């Protein structure tokens, strides 16, 4: 009970900031996650023996891929930790528990390929889950790991509290399907602009949690430029292997996944920032003002990509 996780001073202080990078030491990441749960939720919410065993099983089921890996899981969790901790009063007890766990599990057993490619390949998962294919898989993995003996970190919840948390986790994970982001943000934009936004309406909270999940998932765009730039190399390493795989099916891939169009990445980034990233963080700061520091870092990174196009780096 009285065994609190502590971080070295620099991490203890910087972990609280939105732009914290979790570092290149793999074996410190589970520690960093528990630290965040204990501070965000409390030292009671999970039994440590069960929580440590769940983290290590989750870790085992992320694959050694360039981007969609264990580091991404912990990184996405840290961004949510920072939102929760800057918006203390807005979230329930179940929400703080479920969301750190959703984020850690939100890409479980990712193979480094898009839903689109799974469909063009005719992968069996595309047959089982016709929309949001990889995301329904991520949740299915999350449930299977909770059901391993001694892994049920939610064991002490009541049947209704347990069903509520699993439902928060499912919705949270499905929302990381970027194909669903566009409509969600639009509705939230509309509801914020007409004053209809009501955090006591559950369908409204669901949408706000969705937008949070997108924001945590895209959060490489909110880091220090050198983090943002080097993460982009890993992101493209996956895109370009997917394009290779597309060309093996006799399909010309989109420029994003064509390593031949490597020259045009900078412009492709400006489009992603304007089309996806900046709208996401703008709407999130409208709804939750203390997340403004994500919008500001994202705008700085847009300007860094513009300095790349102009030949200033
Ligand atoms: C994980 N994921 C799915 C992401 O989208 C994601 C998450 N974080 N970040 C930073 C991204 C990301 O890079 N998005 C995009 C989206 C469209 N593009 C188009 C091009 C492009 C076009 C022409 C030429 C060369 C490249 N490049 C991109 C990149
Ligand atoms: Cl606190
Ligand atoms: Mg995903
Ligand atoms: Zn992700």
């Amino acid at each position: 009970g009285l065994m609190q996780f502590t971080l070295p001073v620099r991490l203890c202080k910087e972990i609280e900031l939105f732009h914290f990078d979790i570092g290149p030491f793999e074996n410190m990441w589970p520690g960093i996650f528990v630290y965040m749960v204990h501070r965000s939720c409390g030292t009671s919410c999970f039994e440590l023996e069960k929580l440590c065993r769940f983290i290590m099983s989750v870790k085992k089921n992320y694959r050694r891929v360039p981007y969609h890996n264990w580091k991404h899981a912990v990184t996405v969790a840290h961004c949510m930790y920072a939102i929760l901790q800057n918006n203390h009063t807005l979230f329930t007890d179940l929400e703080r528990k479920g969301l750190l766990i959703a984020c850690l599990c939100h890409d479980l057993d990712h193979r480094g390929f898009s839903n689109s490619y799974l469909q063009k390949f005719d992968h069996p998962l595309a047959a089982l889950y016709s929309t949001s294919t990889m995301e329904q898989h991520h949740f299915s993995q999350t449930v299977s790991i909770l059901q391993l003996e001694g892994h049920n970190i939610f064991s002490t919840l009541s049947s209704s509290e347990y069903e509520q948390v699993l439902e928060i986790i499912r919705k949270a994970i499905i929302a990381t399907d970027l194909a669903l982001y566009f409509g969600n943000r639009k509705q939230l934009e509309e509801m914020y602009q007409t004053g209809s936004l009501n955090l006591n309406n559950q369908s409204h909270r669901d949408r706000v949690i969705g937008l949070m999940m997108t924001a945590c998932d895209l959060c490489s765009v909110t880091k220090l430029w050198p983090v943002t730039k080097l993460t982009a190399n890993d992101i493209y390493a996956e895109f370009w292997a997917e394009g290779d795989e597309m060309k093996k099916l006799g399909i010309q891939p989109i420029p994003m996944m064509d390593r031949d169009k490597k020259d045009e990445v900078p412009q492709g980034q400006l489009g992603f920032y304007n089309a996806v990233a900046i709208p996401c963080y703008t709407t999130l700061t409208q709804i939750l003002p203390p997340t403004e520091p994500l919008l500001k870092a994202c705008r700085d990174n847009l300007s860094q990509w513009e300095k790349v196009i102009r030949g200033e780096e």
